[PDB]
């Protein structure tokens, strides 16, 4: 078995040293495999399967039955090695070396009769001779599996089984294909279960059940582009590496949640008493940033508090809303408020300008290009980004403004929280928060009556009137089966005056960071943010009017006073007031 | 990189199967700041010259504000060693 050994590795030998992890319900496999195996023309299986979910762990389970246990006869004390089949075409320069390897091999196999070969990644098998004067393994190889005087154990996955077998279909049809299917939790459970002692001798560990059950429910809910075991098997070991790095070592459920909100990002570690109540006063640290809405504000807090408390749906996103209201009244300021709030700024957001799908054939832009045109391998831009960060949120800015099409590939997202690109990929939005900002219904803000006598008036304030001709036209404007899977529509209020006065607080600190920019300050009395505040306040146009107004009375001043030369850096300014009535203007002072 | 990950790395899932992906994350501008001020003494002996404090922060937030096109940690070098450069030739 020397030539055996040169271009090749013995299992069952390993097997008995007790070198290979144990394998736990593939029964069924291995019965196949065998059964197969001890055939008379034909007896070549090849397990086809997704990578990660063990196809090489059925061929060690096979050979520690064939080494321990009990198998079936003609199966008895065979021999399994691995052929590498690197080290045949390494050093094979001159013309006919890999021919004779590979005959010498096969000679000595004919001639030692409990011998069976495994060949992983049997894809690679074909074309392994070079050019010119050579003759392939596959060429060679077909004769004797042909007429089944050479067993042999194949492994590949569906993508190069269909991509590099099937393009030779005549080396294709010597091999019987077994399907290996990804097992379920409690099977993957199991697989835990046994792996635990090899896993806690290597990290000198102790791993409790609760940790094998929520690596397991938590590898299968929130990863996605990976198979069941390798991930289990991932979050197990590298909870425990990170233990015993750490420092009897324990490895519990917490650890497990910590390692995979770290390896994700997705918040799914253990609540602890600072963070309860944090959530619990999510109200009060937004509405630093937002004035009035208190609805909307309740509305967000209750569905982060619903997400994080653990009664979320795990098939559906976050939460999903509609904020409907008049111009510059706080619809995108609470989606960066809520942003800030909660990753660590207002840039994290994800946030689509819906005026530039004005045409349904931009919708690609989502999806990507179908097979066989320009822009195909790019995929789609909303699927990438979710993709590469699946906690976060998703902003539809003016909705109303696209074409009403776009908004038909919402509806797998709102109902099933998931979008497939033109490549096939599924992408998941379970974790992500969804929010459609709209002006619909809001033209008649300012509107006095109706056309038509009428005795009295309507007692209704602009509220109510506001968002019944908001639902009216939502109704009008949108399908039933996509207003159907809308969590929340909420209704944005006009801006009263307080609101404007608190308002003028927050754009006087953010000039006051302007000049602080270059070392200066600004400072009002009270007089001034009251005549600020009485100056600009539309109630049309919410708190734009007052931005406006605020510039043109201090922004333009404060830069002819800079530009002169009267504020320099090291100095403040002083705002006041000066005349009475209608005739009150604002005076500058400077000071150190 | 993200784009070569995506398109070439995982046109072989069984070679991708066998990383454990980590994320690194642009930093913010404190973090830049820490990081012109720890390469300050290399630019400095590379270029000659001397560097203040706040031509570190100018750079970083210039940096961080105007050129968008690329990422925070290498823009802002690129700044202080154009400014080593423009200095060093005209001597
Ligand atoms: N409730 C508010 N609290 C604080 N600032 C506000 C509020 N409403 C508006 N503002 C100020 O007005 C600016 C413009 O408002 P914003 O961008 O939120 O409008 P919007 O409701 O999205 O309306 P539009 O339909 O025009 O997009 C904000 O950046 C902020 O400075
Ligand atoms: N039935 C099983 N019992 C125990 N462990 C398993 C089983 N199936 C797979 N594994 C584990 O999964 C890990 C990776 O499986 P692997 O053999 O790489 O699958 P593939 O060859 O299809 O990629 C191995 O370390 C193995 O321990
Ligand atoms: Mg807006």
């Amino acid at each position: 078995s020397l030539v055996l050994d040169q271009f090749g590795r013995n299992l069952t030998q390993a097997a008995r040293e007790s070198k290979l992890d144990p394998v736990i319900g593939r029964e069924k496999e291995i019965e196949r495999v065998m059964q197969v195996l001890s055939r008379r023309t034909k007896n070549n299986p090849v397990l086809i399967g997704e990578p990660g979910v063990g196809k090489t762990a059925v061929v060690e389970g096979l050979a520690q039955a064939i080494v321990k246990g009990e198998v079936p006869e003609t199966l008895k004390d065979k021999h399994l090695y691995t052929l590498d089949l690197g080290a045949l075409v390494a050093g094979s320069r001159y013309r006919g070396d890999f021919e004779e390897r590979l005959k010498k091999v096969l000679k000595e196999i004919r001639t030692r009769g409990d011998i069976i070969l495994f060949i992983d990644a049997l894809h690679t098998l074909v074309g392994a001779g070079a050019a010119e004067g050579a003759i392939d393994a596959a060429s060679i190889l077909k004769p004797m599996l042909a007429r089944g005087e050479l067993q042999t154990i194949g492994a590949t996955t569906l993508d190069e089984y269909r991509k590099h077998l099937e393009k030779d279909a005549a080396l294709e049809r010597r091999f019987q294909p077994i399907q290996v299917a990804e097992p379920s939790l409690p099977h993957t459970i199991e697989i835990l279960k046994g792996l635990r002692d090899r896993y806690e001798a290597h990290h000198r560990v102790s791993i409790t059940d609760e940790a094998l059950v929520q690596a397991a429910t938590l590898a299968d809910r929130y990863i996605s582009d990976r198979f069941l075991p390798d991930k289990a098997i991932d979050l197990i070991d590298e909870a425990g590496s990170r233990m015993r790095i750490r420092r009897v070592a324990e490895v519990d459920g917490e650890l497990i949640a910590e390692v995979l909100a770290t390896a994700t990002g997705i918040p799914v570690f253990k609540l602890t008493e600072e963070e309860s109540s944090r959530l619990l006063r999510m109200e009060d640290e937004l509405h630093k940033r937002v004035i009035g809405q208190v609805d909307a504000v309740k509305a967000l807090s209750k569905a982060i508090r619903r997400t994080r408390a653990g009664l979320k749906d795990p098939k559906r996103p976050g939460g999903s809303f509609i904020f409907a209201g008049p111009s510059g009244v706080g619809k995108t300021e609470l989606s960066k408020a809520l942003a800030e709030f909660l990753f660590g700024d207002e840039d994290a957001l994800i946030s689509l300008d819906m005026s530039e799908f004005s045409e349904k054939h931009t919708v690609s832009r989502l999806f990507g290009s179908p097979p066989g045109y320009v822009g195909y391998e790019e995929g789609g831009q909303l699927t990438e980004k979710v993709r590469r960060k699946p906690f976060s949120v998703v902003l539809f800015d003016a909705v109303e403004k696209a074409h009403p099409d776009i908004f038909n590939s919402l509806l797998q997202i709102l109902e099933d929280g998931r979008l497939t690109d033109s490549q096939g990929r599924v992408v998941d939005f379970k974790n992500t928060v969804i929010i459609m900002t709209t002006n619909l219904g809001t033209r008649d803000i300012s509107k006095g009556f109706n056309l038509g006598f009428a005795a009295q008036g309507d007692t209704k304030s602009n509220y109510e009137r506001m968002k019944n001709k908001v639902s009216d036209e939502l109704k009008q404007h949108f399908r039933p089966e996509f207003l159907n899977r809308v969590d929340d529509v909420v209704v944005f209020p006009q801006l009263s005056q307080a609101d404007i006065l608190k308002i003028v607080d927050l754009m006087i600190d953010k000039v006051d960071e302007r000049l602080k920019d270059r070392d200066m300050g600004i400072e009002l009395s009270s007089s001034a943010k009251e005549l600020l505040s009485k100056k600009g306040y539309d109630p049309v146009l919410g708190a734009r009017p007052l931005r406006r107004t605020i510039q043109r009375e201090i922004e333009d001043s404060l830069s002819e006073k800079i530009l002169f030369g009267e504020l320099r850096p090291g100095h403040i300014v002083v705002v006041d007031t000066e005349g009475e009535g209608e005739t009150k203007t604002f005076t500058f002072r400077g000071e150190e």
